[PDB]
């Protein structure tokens, strides 16, 4: 689907800065236009009201380029007269994207006066005075609730003369009140428009003399983890190769022994081998467990699957970026098949067939014909363990050799040879390396989001979301490996890649405390190195907030920490910490869900309201907001 | 737009109760079908997945009728083979709506076994066990979060034999956790299947021997406030006529004097006239101020505009319904042009013209041609005081004679003779009597909603919503009275009439305390009489909750109460009480917005966090959730 112009904000060309909205399309015209990518409507004005099916925001024409926010548009095309217009610019680090404006259309020009008295144009066509405080910051003269500014991103920041100062990107807000605005400066778009549109990162970089951070954007079939380290090693270099998966790590070592005749050093929690070879294959977790970089150990560190937004990868890459120069490394290679802002393109070996309602197996509102899976090795992706169980049971009833695989299950469940239908969650890609005849994708995943809810503090909620380009690629990538494959899907609608939630940062401080004997200040240092490095997945800088939160979570119960860590669920430090305050109060947990099992044995001795620190799921008990830790966490929000 | 079948939930006919979902339409087909009302698709199954543009829910086929919830479907038609199917049944009191099922619809049959082990079918095709506890209630064996059950209303409650027990209507929940389900019993559906096709009450009821509550559903201008009381008075009865508007109340005294030859008693806060006549015209407010019903004063009480969901009307009607029998009244007449579940029908002397983008005056994304309003008397409805000011200023710049009118302005602003463009909010409806050449409607209104947000307690937020059938009728009704009128609109979309928010109940307890020297217990009594009376607008029974809240708001500062009451804003009791808590704890208000003007004489003394009781707007200051009143309000939320 394309981004559709559904209206426009008309700015006054004389006197005071005033604006008015003019709708040009309704929901029907907007949906039709999104599907076709053809918009024959005359585009007028500098500020556009744009829409996707799920979202609405603004776009501004400055110097012939129609600009918007990456968070709203993603890598989507813009519906135009001749059909879909492809993005000319996509800068995930600045959250800015730009399409070539349909010829004739009016543009704003950059401001020359250097004024600090600014005017933000909203989707409501209101002109809000802003005082410039920095390069990308300006303070609202009168604070507005956050909800007032929703849908105004991509809107312009004007000077008194009506020229462009920047594009509205984010709201600087405390407890749901916006007091300042964050914007992309116009001079940044002027730099972008002056520079090369295409960049090359398909071939590995040559080893420089000074320390350097390089990007490697090559397909899974380029051997970023095999051919590339082998090649560097043949050149006589010390190489460390990091990956999120144990299975991937071991398998690449097993490949290098059989194929390239080198027996590498292997470092995983399960298996460690030390041969003294010039190549080491390690997981990010083992690398973090080991204490990260040790002096003069490696020349080149390859961070494979650097698009991965799991807390271990973020913390691992962050560690590499903070320590590598110091430990005498000359090159850091951020390698990935799917960099941020990626658009899934067809694969020559993979036939893609949309799932219809013609079939004997119900699957996500659609159907799977029994012929597509009867005989052969097939992988079906489900968003949850529940769905896996149901689907594998339905298939076993139909005489199909079906197996469910998810977190907490052994990889032996998957037969390595016979006819099989593997029904799995994303847990498969880090647990098993095998490939299949066909892949059936539900096109949905499960994500954790942080909500600064103030009931009393924050909430970490698990949500079902449409898959992004990375998810679609990793999943589809299970088939068509050096042979022909089939990929069947429920929907083609993908979400923008390269962005992650603040709850992922919270997981990094959690892991740092629970597993890596890292103080919140050490973790911040490591994540800062990741944040300040361009070309990696992006996130809101909540580093100081999370650091402050964890800094106060002192004197956790060691026994609860041990249990939560072993159970393997999300948040072992926060769960153990909430249990610690409960146990010490002889108070029951927020609920009796599996999350709070470490308290089951104490159940007959637990009474009263819960000293609630934060919300990690449903709270079925009465709560008390009087605990000093709750007051501490509340004080962290109001900074 | 029509309600569209977008999918189906397929139930097992053998063994254990299992279900699966099957989508039949995408967003495009759904939107097209909604517009046309034509659905040629085959209707397989008993449970349907239905959708409007804004909402999705379920519908179940029972005894040839396809049933759903009023809150979901309103009075909307269902898209069918021959075009839009009009509702056969609309019972707002039960929240049940029914259309005649198309061919192919296999209907479930009512349960005969009388089992208490029930099974709720969700939109996620999950079969949830429920234990029947009453006629319309059942408890969930394992509590589920509220968000899990959203979109499942109109879904069936099945017995172990797969028969229909009732349809899922509402969730019984505490702090966002659903612990029980409220359902329409299947027997109450056959009671609806009995209800008349016309239900005639277009004519006033004859006075009965015993006390009775009658409904009068007649058009505006049909003399429900004039001919009907005069007719009863001629028979020798004492008549009280109640209205929400002072302007209407005064107006009726002039018409009745000149036309029906009766100089009536007039009772308003502004003006009271006592002639000793057998007819009295009073506002609901004055009636409440007077102490309500006094013994043997009236024989007939007419509650005009009984569709009005303002706190005064609800409290006024409630007072009448609780006191009338006792005070010796023989008849209570609930009169309205727009009863709950009303659908706006064409008016014979009103030409309706959709606004386009062809015009010189911007108006809500559309445009007003200057010729439509230059000369003549016109009324333009805006959703806010802000929009009125802007529009009246834009028109005055174009040499038009424009005037803005809203709450807190004197009605003298409107010229009674002369070319004029009145730019007004719904405040006009109660302030001004008159008729216009044309009406231009923005089709949106402002409503207050209560959010049980737990940050720490509840929130009363102002929101913009699409207008309902009552709003559209009252607004359009300002033209076409005794002369050809024109009605111009932004959108045809109208939401369901006859339902109101729990914050309206909160306003009743507020008014009871602030103005009517009514204890929370007295208010509850009066509102219960309104709730338990069928045929009136419906609401969630939160009387005990609000009563308990206000009961704890003890020893308010009389001076703050006086100040808030005099300013004329929304919750004078809640504002004054929060100020009282601030002044006493010597802390600043939640913000320095006009809402907290009363605490200005204390601005230098008050410092620290705010002892926050509830949220009435934006909170810019630090908060403390330790105040005993906050803990009291929090304890009230638990049931
Ligand atoms: C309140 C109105 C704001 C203008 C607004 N923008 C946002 O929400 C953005 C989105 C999200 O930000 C991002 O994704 N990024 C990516 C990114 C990359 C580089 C630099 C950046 F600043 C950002 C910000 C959080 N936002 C923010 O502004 C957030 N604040 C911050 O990021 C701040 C800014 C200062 C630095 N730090 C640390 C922050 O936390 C406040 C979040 C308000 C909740 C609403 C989120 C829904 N937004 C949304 C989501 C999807 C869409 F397709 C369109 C929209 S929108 O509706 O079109 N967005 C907006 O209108
Ligand atoms: C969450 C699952 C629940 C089944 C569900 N139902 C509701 O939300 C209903 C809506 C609203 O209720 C009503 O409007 N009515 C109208 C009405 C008239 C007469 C008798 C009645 F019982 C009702 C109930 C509050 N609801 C409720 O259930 C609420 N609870 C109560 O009313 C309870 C029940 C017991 C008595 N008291 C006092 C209550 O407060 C819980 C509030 C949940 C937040 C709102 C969710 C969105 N609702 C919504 C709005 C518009 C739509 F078109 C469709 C939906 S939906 O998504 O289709 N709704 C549902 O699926
Ligand atoms: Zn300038
Ligand atoms: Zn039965």
């Amino acid at each position: 689907g394309s981004v559709v112009i559904v209206g426009r904000i008309i700015l006054s060309g004389s006197g005071s800065i005033t604006a008015y909205s003019q709708q040009t399309r309704g929901l029907l015209g907007c949906i039709i236009t999104s599907l076709t990518g053809r918009d024959k409507n005359q585009v007028e004005g500098e500020v556009q009201v744009v829409s996707t099916a799920t979202q609405s925001f603004l776009a501004t024409c400055v110097n012939g380029v129609c600009w918007t926010v990456y968070h709203g548009a993603g890598s989507k095309t813009l519906a135009g007269p001749k059909g879909p217009i492809t993005q000319m610019y996509t800068n995930v680090d600045q959250d800015l994207v730009g399409w070539q404006a349909p010829p004739g259309a009016r543009s704003l020009t950059p401001c020359t006066c250097g004024s600090s008295d600014l005017y933000l144009v909203t989707r409501h066509a209101d002109v809000i005075p802003v005082r410039r405080r920095g390069d990308s910051r300006g303070s609202l003269l009168s604070p507005r609730p956050v909800s007032y500014l929703k849908g105004s991103s991509g809107g312009p920041l004007l000077c008194p003369s009506g020229h462009a100062v920047g594009i509205f990107r984010a709201a600087v807000c405390t407890r749901g009140v916006a007091k300042a605005v964050d914007f992309v400066p116009v001079e940044s778009m002027e730099t972008t428009m002056r520079s090369p549109v295409f960049t090359d990162n398909s071939s590995p970089p040559a080893v420089p003399q000074s320390f350097q951070v390089a990007h490697l954007h090559a397909p899974t079939g380029s051997g970023k983890s095999t051919k590339v380290p082998a090649a560097y090693a043949a050149q006589g270099y010390k190489v460390l190769v990091l990956n999120p998966s144990v299975a991937a790590t071991l398998g690449f070592g097993a490949y290098m022994s059989k194929a390239h005749g080198i027996d590498p050093n292997i470092r995983t929690g399960v298996r460690t081998i030390t041969t003294g070879a010039p190549v080491t294959y390690s997981t990010y977790g083992k690398f973090l467990a080991d204490g990260g970089c040790s002096g003069g150990a490696y020349d080149i560190i390859i961070c494979d699957e650097c698009h991965s937004t799991d807390s271990t990868t973020i913390l691992g890459i962050g560690t590499v970026l903070d320590q590598a120069e110091t430990a005498g490394a000359r090159l850091v290679v951020l390698a990935t098949a799917t960099p941020p802002g990626s658009v899934t393109v067809p694969h020559p070996n993979i036939e893609e067939v949309a799932l219809s309602n013609t079939g004997e197996i119900p699957f996500y509102g659609k159907a799977i014909p029994i012929e597509a899976i009867r005989g052969g090795r097939h992988l079906i992706f489900c968003h949850s363990k529940k769905k896996c169980d149901e689907l594998a049971a339905k298939l076993s009833g139909l005489g199909i050799n079906a197996v469910a695989y998810y977190r907490g299950l052994d990889v032996s469940v998957i037969p390595t040879i016979g006819d099989v239908v593997v029904v799995a969650t994303d847990a498969l890609m880090t647990g098993y390396t095998g490939d299949f005849d066909s892949v059936i994708d539900c096109n949905t995943c499960v994500t954790q989001t942080v909500d600064f809810s103030l009931d009393p503090t924050f909430t970490i909620e698990t949500t079902t979301v449409p898959q992004d380009a990375v998810s679609r690629s990793q999943r589809r990538g299970r088939t068509g490996r050096g042979r022909r494959g089939i990929y069947r899907f429920v929907t083609p609608g993908e979400r923008p890649s390269g962005m992650f939630d603040s709850s992922v940062l919270c997981e990094c401080y959690d892991a740092g405390c629970a597993w890596y004997e890292l103080t919140p200040a050490e973790t911040s240092v490591r994540l800062r190195a990741y944040l300040n490095t361009p070309g990696l997945p992006v996130c809101q800088d909540h580093l100081e907030f999370w650091e402050s939160v964890f800094t106060g979570l002192t004197h956790i119960d060691a026994h609860f920490l041990s249990q939560t860590k072993q159970a393997g669920d999300n948040f072992p430090y926060l769960v153990a910490y909430q249990a610690t305050v409960c146990a010490r109060a002889q108070a029951p947990p927020p609920s009796w869900d599996q999350m709070w099992k470490c308290l089951i044995r104490l159940k007959p001795t637990l009474h009263g309201p819960t000293p609630l620190l934060y919300r990690l799921g449903a709270v079925q008990n009465e709560v008390t907001l009087t605990h000093p830790i709750t007051k501490y966490i509340m004080a962290c929000m109001s900074a």
